């Protein structure tokens, strides 16, 4: 009823991108594009930690609701997948430019040939890490630009809601990167009633896959396992 599973194309055109998804503001999962990277066999936590192991970087903890209610910290990789990933409490690596830091990981990715469709530069592509534990929730959102959503290690539950339904989501618009005051899977409905009737798209993202989130498309994010993600903010 009110939930609908993203559709999944196989290396569709770049005109049908373009002219179903891209333009209509549509969300899509590509398949059979990001498949063979590099990165999709080579990427295990171990190779993770012997390339990146001593870099600083990044971490995030809390709840990313309000502002006051989370923060970031800087330490080593290494630091960050003992305290947070192999033996208690919830931290999340979340939107680093990894790739900048380390440009060898950048052998192991490709610009997906989707983003040539923009007016955006190749060298004006933000490209950021998303690397955590299951159990990282990042609330529903919008981003001011495109994104394809590639990922390499675990699956993501993924909640996607039209820009012309934001009236039901009870924005704070107290940031442009506006963000919702509903918790998607606990939502007090007495404080959010027109929520409830809202419609969405939903899906399990696997390795290899992309998503493509369009410009401003709200998303909700969930890790199932051990998660690796690579974004890609282009327009
Ligand atoms: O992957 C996550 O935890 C959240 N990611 C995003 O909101 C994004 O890529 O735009
Ligand atoms: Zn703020
Ligand atoms: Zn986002």
């Amino acid at each position: 009823m009110l939930e609908k599973t993203v559709p999944r194309l196989h290396r569709p055109s770049l005109q049908h991108f373009r002219e179903q998804f891209l333009v209509p503001g549509r969300p899509v999962i590509l398949k059979g594009v990001a498949d063979h990277w590099p990165c999709m066999q080579k990427w295990s936590l171990e190779y993770i930690q012997e390339i990146a192991g001593c870099r600083t970087v990044p971490v995030e903890v809390g709840s990313r609701y309000t502002d006051e209610e989370w923060s970031q910290t800087l330490m080593t990789v290494n630091e960050f997948i003992s305290k947070y990933i192999v033996n208690r409490d919830v931290g999340y690596l979340a939107q680093h430019q990894l790739f900048d830091q380390i440009p060898e990981l950048k052998q192991d990715i490709s610009i997906p040939d989707y983003c040539s469709l923009g007016d955006g530069e190749e060298e004006e592509i933000t490209i950021n890490a998303w690397f955590g534990p299951q159990g990282t929730i990042s609330p529903l959102h919008q981003d001011p630009q495109q994104n394809f959503l590639v990922q390499v290690m675990g699956r993501k539950y993924i909640r996607l809601y039209s820009p012309q339904e934001s009236g039901a989501l009870y924005p704070h618009d107290t940031h442009l990167h506006n963000t919702s005051q509903v918790d998607v899977e606990n939502p007090d409905l007495e404080k959010f009633p027109k929520f409830a009737k809202a419609p969405f798209l939903s899906c399990i993202l696997s390795p290899g896959e992309i998503l493509f989130i369009p410009v401003k498309y709200w998303h909700y994010v969930r890790a199932l396992d051990l998660s690796f993600s690579v974004s890609f903010w282009w327009s």
